[PDB]
Formats: C-alpha cells, structure tokens, sequence
C-alpha cells in the first residue's frame, strides 16, 4: 500500500526489533531494505549457519568481505611508473574508481564500510553481546543510578533473549578452558575472564546456530498461517531516499522509495517513521532529507536543524594479534597421562587414572585426550581435532578501559601462517573507547555521490589525543603483556594497530541525550528525534557515550525502550 | 518419500537439466543436494544478481572465493622459524589443517575446488557458454560427420536456450569496441573476434541478469500452481554417500543418503539415477560405491568394474594476465571530436558532426564521449563511467588451439592497481586443450577422508610433455602478442600460468565413448553407465576430448541427449 | 646487494603513501610534507625514479 | 636465464635534467629534477614491440620464471642515461653543447 502504521527503513537486527516488538503489537508494518533476501530461506539470518561453513571456517572471512563496501575511499596518489610506454598514463592523481575527492586520506575511517543485504550485518557478524557497565553506558535516568540500573537490566535481559545470548556454548573446549584459566591465575583476582556472551545457540558439539536479524523477527510478510492476525510486509531493494518534514519540523509526512528493480519511485505514508539504516545511512537520510547541514562543515553558518547531527563521531580504536599456544600449555593438557614408549610403535601407551584426586583435568577431559592421543599417533598434539574454539573475555573496567576478546573468528591466514596447526592459534582483539568530541563528523557532499546516487559520505576524524590516545596504546601495551601468557606472536600477526573503522563500531552520529542543547544531541531516551512526533532513530549512531565493548545488545536495549514509547504513543490501525 | 522415478545428485547446472527435461515429461522427481539454499528467493541463482553487486562488482571476487573449497592440499612444508622460545614448535611436518598426505605437492591440481551450495557452481560462474569446434568435440556419431554435426547443433541449440545464451548484450560498450575493433584488424582476416557467447539476459543499461542452475530449472517443489501436474521435490543439506549396486553389476538398487541436519540416514529408491555431483565429487561417489578402485593406483591390481575411471583426467592450462589501454586506443575514442581550449576553463569546447561521414564513429558513440568529456571535465578519459565491460573471443581453431576471453572479471585489486582507472584495464584469460592421458589421475584415500567423512580426493597429474606442454606454452605467447595490440601490461597482472586447476574445467574423470574397453570410458553417448540399466552421469567429467572452451555447455547438450534415452526407456509413474 | 649499496637515487618524489595503522599516540602528519631527502620539484609523474 | 631487453630513445627537447634553484642534494649542490615521458610515437611503438620480441624469444628457452614476470623496469633503473650535455657539429644546427672533439 501507500500507507501503513509504521514503516521501517533497515531490516538489520535493529529494524527487527522495531518489527518484532511492533509487528507483535498489532501494528501494520512495513521494512524497507536497499539489499536483498540472500541468506537462504531464513530470512536475513546468518550466513555462516551452514554445514559447508562451519566445516571450513576460515572460507567465511570471505564472505564477509564481500559485503563489507567501503564508506569513502580518498583518490588514490600510488605511483605506478612500469605502465609501458604505449599505456595510457595518467598526468595528474585524477577522481578514479569511485573515490572521493573530499577526502582528507590523513583523516578518515578508511575501514569503516556498509553492509546492504537483508539483515544487514547481522548476516556476518561475531554475536558478541556484552553488557556496558556504567562507565560506558548512555543515561536513562539521570540523578538516580538505581533506576537507571534497573531499566538497563530489563532491557538488557529482554535484548538478550531477543538475540538468544549465552555464555555456555563453548565449556567443554579444551583450548577455550586452556586461555581462559592460565589467565585468571595470573591475575591476581583482579581481573576476572568468562566466556564471551554470544547470541548463538548449540545445535552439537560441530554446530552453532548463531543469531541474526532473523533470530530477533522471522521477516515472513504477515498475516500468515502462524500469525493470521499480525500485518507485515517486508520490501528488498528500495533504496529510501528522503523523509519529508513539515514547515513546523514537528512531523514527518511521508518516506519516498526508490525501487531498484523497476526503477520507479513512490511515497509511503506512515503514522510512526524509524529508521534503522546504520549509524553512516541513517545520517545520510536525514542530511538528504534537510537535517543538519549538507556540504562542507562550515562553522560560520551552523545547522539549525539538530546542529549536533553527524559530530561527535566515535569509532574504536582496535589492535590485533594471533598467539601460537606455549609447549607449558601444550604440555599441561596432558598432564594427567602416563606416557610410555614412542608415537607409533609396538609399546606406547598413554593413561590415566579415571576420578582421581591428583589429576588437574576432569575425566571428560582426560578421555577426549588420552582417546586423541592414542588413536592419532601421527600427531603430536593432544588437542582433539574437532575441539571447539576459545571464545574468553575480561569485560571492560575503570582500571583497564577497554574490550577484550580472545578467540578464534574466521581467518585468512597466509600461505606461511597455515604452516602452524590451527589448534594453537587464538586471536586476540582489544576494543578502546573514544572520547566525543564535536570535531569528528560524518558530513556528505554536496556535489559528490555514492553509488546510490546519495549524498557522498565524508569523514573527518582522528583519535582525540588525550585520555583516547593514552588508553589506546596503554591497551596495545595490555595486549601484547596478557597474550604473552599464552603464547608468543604468531608470525604475520603480529601486534598492531587495524585500519580506523575496520571495528565498525561507530558511533554517536545521531546521538542520544537528555536535551538537545545542554547535550548536544539529536534524539532523546525514548529516540525520538527532537521536535518531531513520530519520527525515530535506531541504532549505534544512538550511543553517545566512549564504549569499548560491542556495540549492538546495547543499541537494541535502546531500541526496546523506543518501542514502549510508540506502544504508549500510537494506536495500531483496526485490523 | 523413499520412492521416486527419478532421483538426481547435484542441483548444479546439470543436475538441473535433468530436472528440467524429466520433471517436465512427467517423472516423479527427487533431487538432493550436500549444500543449502543460499541465492535469494530464487533457488539456485547467480549471486551476482543483486542491484548491490552490479554496483560494486570487484566485490563479487570475494563472494566466488568464499565457495571454492580445495579438493587436495598437501601437508605444508614451510618453515616458520621465528615463533617465540615458549611457543610450542614441530619437529617434523607432520598432517596439519585438513591437508592430505597421499598428494605429491608436485604433481597435484592445487586450484582445483569444488562449491557446495544449492545451484553449484552456477551460483558464481562467468557464464561464458561457447560451442566446442569438431577438434574438440566428443563424437556422437561415428563415421558420418554429417549426422555428429546435426545432432550436435540440436542439442548445443536446446542448451543455449536452457542457459538463454546471447552473444549481443555488450554491443554497445565503448570498451568492448574498442578491443574488438583494434584486434580484427591486426589478423589479416584470418582470426575472427566476436563477443562471448554469454548465459545472461542484460535488464537495463547497468543490470544483467547472469543465467545460473535457476534459469535452467526453478528448483521450486512441485506439485505448485504454476505446475500442478509435475512432481519435484529439492532436498538440500543431503549427502549422497553411495549407490548400491546388484550382483551383476547391471542394476542401482538404492541411494545412501546422510541428512546433515537431523543427523539420520536414509535408503532412497528410484527407477533411475542420474549423478550430477561435478567432475571430482561424481568420482567421489563411484569410488565409495565400489567402482573403480580404492586407494592408491596399483597397475598389479587393475579395477574389474569401471577401469578407466579417475583415469585420463584433463584439466585446462590457463594463462591469464592485464593490460592497461593504449594512448592512442584513448585518443582513438575521441578521434571524430574537434577540441579547442583546456578543460575546466571558460573556452573549452568537444564537438563532433552528427551523422557525418569522415567519422570513425556512430552517433551513438559520438554523443556519449562529447557528452561526457563536456560534463566531466575534470575527467581525463573520453569514457564513459558506466561504460559496460569488453566481452571479445577468438575462439578456438585449429592453427591457435586455445579458447581466448578478453574481457572483465570481478577483480580483487591491490591497492596499487586500484592506482589505474578501471575503464583501461582489460582481462586476458587464454585456455588450452589437454591430451587425455592413463597416467593422469583422481584417486580416493581408503584411509584419509575428507570434511564429510568421504574418501579423500587425491591427484596425480602433470601437464602431458609433447602437444599439450607446446601448445601451452605457444598460447602463453600468443597471450603476450595479442595483448600487445590493445595496450602493456598491467603491473602486478604480469603474463603468469595460473595455479593447476584454478581455472575449475576438469574433465574426464568419468569419461564418454562408444566401447568401455576400446575407448577407455566409464559411459556411453547416452551417459549411461557401461553394464547399468539405470545409472547415468551428467558433467564435464563425461567430456574425454582435450578441449580448451568452456565445458559447460557442451556437458549440457550431452545430459539433454542421456534425458532424451531416459524419455525412451523408462516410464514414468502415473500421478 | 654491493651494487644497491652504492646505487644513490637521482631524484626521490614527495611520499604520498597513507599510514594509517599508526598508534594514536604516535605523531602523525597532517599533509605530504618533504621527508628523507625528498625533492619537492619532482612531479613523480614524469620522473627516472630508478636514475641512481 | 636472464632476459634484458634494452630500447633506444627518441632524443626530444622537452625531455630534460635540470637543477632546483632553492632545494640542495647532499653535497649542497643544485638538487638534481627529471621532466621526462618515453617519447610517444616511435620510441613508445618499439618499446612495446620490444616487450612482445622478448616474450617471443624468451618462448623458445623455458617460460617464466614466477616472480621473475615479464615487465618494464622503473624508468631509468638501467643507468644508461645520454644526452645530458649532447654532441653534435654546430650548436645551434644540431641543438648540442660539445663538438665532436667533445669541447665545449
Ligand atoms: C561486519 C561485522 C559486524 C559486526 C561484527 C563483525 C563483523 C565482521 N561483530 C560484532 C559483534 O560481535 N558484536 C556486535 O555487537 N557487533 C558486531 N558487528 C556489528 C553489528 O553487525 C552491527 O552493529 C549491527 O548489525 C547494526 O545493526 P543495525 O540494524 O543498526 O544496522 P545494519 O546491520 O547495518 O543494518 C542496516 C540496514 O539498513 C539498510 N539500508 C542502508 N541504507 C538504506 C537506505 N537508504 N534505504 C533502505 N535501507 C537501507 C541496509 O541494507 C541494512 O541491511
Ligand atoms: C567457479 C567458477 C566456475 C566457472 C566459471 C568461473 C568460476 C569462478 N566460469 C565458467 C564459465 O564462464 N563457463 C563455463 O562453462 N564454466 C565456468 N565455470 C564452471 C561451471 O560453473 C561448471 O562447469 C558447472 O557448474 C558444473 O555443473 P555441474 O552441475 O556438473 O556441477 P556443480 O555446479 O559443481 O554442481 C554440483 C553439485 O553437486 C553437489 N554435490 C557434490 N557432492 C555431493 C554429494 N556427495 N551429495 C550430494 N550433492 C553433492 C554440490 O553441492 C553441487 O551443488
């Protein structure tokens, strides 16, 4: 139709929680989706919930990268003087290959890109779901922590069952259980490791079903047979182009869509307007749409509409490194077995003694090894070889501001680096938290244009060069001190610095606050975008706070609490 | 059910052949498939069919790269001797990763991949769809040229009309022109260029709709509205483990099916069943299924049944490298422009005659170059941006017994390749024919097995040392001389043989002839099975030539003509 | 490698390559300005960048 | 087996070495400055042609050597540079600085 309740721009799994929490309420909803159905017949679900992948892992870094397209590219100025002669060569570092000439390349999130696919990036990503402790976390409430803990609890543990979060899924792995208690022992009681929480569920002990957009809201178009009573429609490849204010920037009053397959363009109607587009496409909308200020930044002449929109950018700085597991821990998986003889011949055995007391390792694991062990003498690990990964964490805190995950994601390793078993390799990605501060934005062009024929998106950015700063290399530092516990580098991962915005975990383009001035900020706590009725925003661009963990349970939570306000607001239209 | 007419291997291209003739012609119909559905609402699709892709194409390198899993890895041998003192480090190269110990390192196909995913490799391919010249064609017929000819051009024209193959969509590229052009007339006549037959429907200027296992069948279960009186049913996430034969050796008696995602096991009945699992995995099956021999080739121990199967393997040598255009190709574009000032200043003006005829040029042509060097001044190239890519071959013929493709693949560039403009940079991939040879092999581990707990696939191959070694080697040159004419080479896309089997065109590992014996084969013309009533293989691994073209069209037209013998000797059960 | 030793480029362009991966507490520049030797008058587009 | 083809060079008056005014090189000497192209016509047709004879020839010994690719190296990583301070029999007539007894 031409009119619904609500319409939803973004089928991410903040999108989905609009529609789940909507769709269930009665509410006649459409979604809107630049991309297009291609996660199988699950419908924006993970991609990696395959057989073939979760047999060949490391192939899905592929996948991934294949749906990651880079948000602003500078012109290219390498210097390429083997052309032959007869080649054409260039006399100047011209506009080539969708670059961006706006593009300061010494200020930029070169790594930050976007995800166009329904379900967004929740086809491809980690399920890491962590909670934000205070330090990190937007106000709900202000002058009362115990009501402000309380909301965050319950939308928290709301998020959590919407993402189908755990932290058991990986218990009974050896190398999972090798990291994690080396590094409590050392230290001191003071920091404490868990599992990483993660939004998947285990099917067996070779497969995860890890969620997605679709484990939060199905995106079936409804009414169905399972829910005859409910009204969604969901549209892949419309590109939505411009929300339409009115004088008073009181209200929206229509969304105009363009459909990529036909070609034509239409204007929807709605009661309630979200949108869910990512923290860069939904600013990008609005900027299209008279938010804020199209073009250059230009001091001598700030937006009067939501002037905080687009500033106060955050991203995270992130290090990396891989470990190769020490001969101490190798050695210390089988320390509970009697070995006599050598691999292979007439007379070896390896044993324990089954519920003894001296023994380090409980039976269900001195068997998985002691089986390992004599059952592949050609092999001189004790690790089994389907063993799961590690997947072990401690949080963020005041003492050590920033994220940690120690754990295996997809990897494409070089030739060199598939020289070493993958059983003793354990990633290791450290998350700093950046300060807001008015000069870092996302502004677009006024002349250029992305491949959607929108306003280019720009960034100009750099790490704030105080607290940000410090913490980052104190966490490098961290890094390179705790890995050193596990293992040494693996060679060709060695500690470093990743591309600003490789993370994507940006934030605070289209921040929350109390109030828009005193906080600089575009939307209040139910996100709601100041001034206007039925207009509202979901997503990380929401946060406005220096976080270091993952960025998305956080970002549902407030969504959540978005959907209450609209429950108390609007009036689903008869059925 | 546990019952069908018809039960086909593989919703490949050619598994979907069968399909397409036989459940049109009544037969009840079931089809599995080890991969799942993951094309979109269309089952079985080219994943290149986004709006997202045709708009950032370079992505779709990843997409390709993230479905080629390697069929035979040796055990690694590289030394990594700069890991730290405490971490644990071999002492010998022991099986590391899924590698296999059985491959010689030196005489393997290490390109060599299979994709499993619903559709196949149809899902990611080029769709380049040429007929194979009698040089390189399998024959039919015996002893009448003229009966081989008019069968072979009924079939390739059935087929051509499954894969809705053209050769016109590209007509009016610039850049294709431009290539075309300047090679026809360096050639004395005597090498015709044309465009690549392509398995595509172009949609609009910027979209083309690339044909996949999903044009040739829908893969939707049928009964359905749009087919009440068909019978189909698709079973993806099923590994086929083995085909039981009888006593005598003439008769399939049941299908061992293993459902990955329950767990369970099954026994499927047909009348007939048709293999189409691709060229190594069809071997696969046989092998585990008693044909042939397991393990290790031990001439002292010859295979009763079947035993030219796994042998005279073919694959394809491939050279591949690019150029980037020639100054005076670039200045040809513009040759029909009168050009007066500098561009970007007040005077500067591009105009050119319509309709005159001094022209090197249409209207068509001359319109789109002064339009755009009158927009884009800032723009050093006469090309427009979206200008579509070059398709151009010069097929195979006997005096350059190699296909050719001079065109555009999606390309991972390096960041100093990103360095040259994407219009200059053409793609040549020159394809050459190899002798079938009893020595060159696909064997199967009876030890080792692979990520579905089946017979490891294991290589013994080299390119043979007369013919097809000169012939290489002469293409690899007439690469060199040919490219020359458009412009040099691109640096870091140098002239290179690409990784054995990367090129994905092995044939012959199940080959066809008219007498098992005297020809060295494994079916006969109608793809039956020598001694088997009721098996049939589809694929290039039926192709016994040495053929330097694109297989799959032909491996097409030979399972239209095995459906046609179905068609004659088996009936179907009524509905 | 005795002949790299006593190979001395003619004229070394102003460097344009993007570091990016730098720590933020490292300094890091604002604009392509004359590094290491680098010859500002060098247009890296009509050079003998290999002349020693 | 190594393959070196070297291609000769059209000489063109716009084609030049010449000195900074202000930046110095390490011996505090006018820094030295390129403002050369491989002529277009002529020198450019032979060079590729010369790419093509060797690719041509270098067939009939072996094929490549991966990581040893057919390529054009840097411009002027050949170090066979002429013409700097160019001979000729009148100055003016022949656009030269020395004579054939190499005085200038
Ligand atoms: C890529 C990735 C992401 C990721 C990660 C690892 C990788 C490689 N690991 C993470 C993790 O472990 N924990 C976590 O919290 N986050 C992690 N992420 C990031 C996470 O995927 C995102 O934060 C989350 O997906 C964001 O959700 P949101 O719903 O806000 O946004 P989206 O997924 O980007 O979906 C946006 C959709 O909107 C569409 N779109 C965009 N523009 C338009 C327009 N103009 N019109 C219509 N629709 C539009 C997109 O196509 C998209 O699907
Ligand atoms: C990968 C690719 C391929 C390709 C190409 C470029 C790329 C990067 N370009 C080509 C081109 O331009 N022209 C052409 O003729 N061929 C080109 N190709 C190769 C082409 O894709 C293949 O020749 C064609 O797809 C082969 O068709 P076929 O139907 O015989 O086989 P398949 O596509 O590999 O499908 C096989 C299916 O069987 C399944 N399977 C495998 N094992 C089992 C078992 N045990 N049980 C059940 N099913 C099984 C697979 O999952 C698969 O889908």
């Amino acid at each position: 139709d031409i009119k619904y309740d609500v319409v939803i721009v973004g089928s991410g799994p903040i999108g989905c929680t609009y529609a789940r929490e909507l769709v269930g309420a009665g509410y006649k909803v459409a979604m809107f989706d630049i991309g297009e159905i291609d996660s199988g017949l699950k419908i924006g679900a993970h991609k990696k919930n395959t057989v073939e992948y979760q047999k060949n892992i490391d192939k899905f870094v592929n996948v991934i990268q294949g749906q990651l397209m880079s948000v602003s590219v500078p012109v290219n100025t390498l210097v390429v003087d083997t052309l032959s002669p007869t080649s054409w060569q260039a006399s100047t570092f011209f506009v080539r290959n969708g670059s961006n000439p706006e593009q300061d390349p010494l200020r930029n999130l070169s790594g930050q890109a976007v995800t166009r696919v329904v379900g967004g990036m929740s086809t491809h990503w980690t399920c890491a779901t962590p909670r934000f402790d205070r330090e990190q976390r937007p106000l709900l409430v202000k002058d009362d922590a115990d009501a402000d803990d309380a909301e965050w609890d319950r939308l928290y543990t709301k998020a959590e069952s919407y993402f189908q979060t755990g932290t058991d899924q990986f218990k009974e792995s050896i190398r999972h259980n090798l990291v994690l208690n080396k590094l409590t022992e050392e230290y001191k009681g003071q920091r404490d490791f868990q599992q990483i929480p993660l939004a998947a569920t285990r099917r067996s002990p070779t497969f995860v079903e890890w969620s997605s957009a679709n484990t939060v809201f199905d995106l079936q178009n409804r009414p169905n047979t399972d829910a005859p009573e409910e009204r969604f429609n969901l549209f892949p490849a419309v590109a939505c182009e411009r929300v339409v204010r009115n004088a008073l920037n009181s209200e929206i009053e229509s969304l105009h869509i363009h459909d990529l397959i036909s070609g034509d363009r239409f204007e929807i109607k709605a009661d309630v307007y979200v949108l869910t587009a990512g923290a860069v496409h939904n600013t990008q909308l609005l900027v299209n749409s008279g938010f804020g200020q199209l073009g250059r930044p230009n001091p001598a002449n700030p937006p009067e509409l939501l002037p905080s929109l687009g500033s106060y950018i955050t991203e995270q700085s992130l290090v990396f490194c891989q470990t190769v597991m020490s001969t101490e821990l190798i050695d210390s998986v089988k320390s509970d077995m009697t070995i006599r003889g050598t691999p292979g011949e007439l007379t070896y055995s390896v044993t324990y003694t089954p519920g003894a007391s001296t023994n380090k390792h409980p039976d269900w694991w001195n068997e998985k090894v002691k089986n390992h062990m004599m059952q592949h003498q050609e092999d001189p690990l004790p690790i089994p070889f389907e063993d799961p990964e590690p997947q072990v964490t401690t949080l963020f805190q005041p003492s050590h501001p920033w994220h940690t995950q120690i754990h295996r994601d997809a990897n494409s390793y070089g030739a060199v680096q598939q020289s070493i078993d993958s059983r003793l390799i354990v990633d290791w990605r450290f998350f700093g938290r950046t300060e807001p501060k008015e000069e870092n934005k996302l502004w677009f062009s006024d002349k250029i244009t992305d491949a959607y024929n929108m306003p280019q998106p720009t960034f100009d950015f750099r790490f704030p060069a105080g607290r940000t700063s410090k913490e980052a290399e104190d966490m490098m530092t961290d890094m390179c001190v705790m890995s050193a516990k596990i293992g040494g580098f693996l060679p060709g991962s060695l500690p470093q610095f990743m591309e600003p915005g490789l993370v994507l975990h940006l934030g605070g383009t289209h921040r929350m606050g109390f109030d828009e001035k005193e906080d600089n900020c575009c939307v209040n706590t139910d996100s709601r975008v100041f001034g206007f009725k039925n207009l509202f925003l979901g997503g990380c661009g929401n946060i406005p706070t220096a976080y270091g963990a993952n960025p998305t349970l956080t970002a549902m939570s407030l969504a959540i609490k978005s959907c209450e306000y609209i429950k108390q607001n609007f009036t689903p239209s008869p059925f």
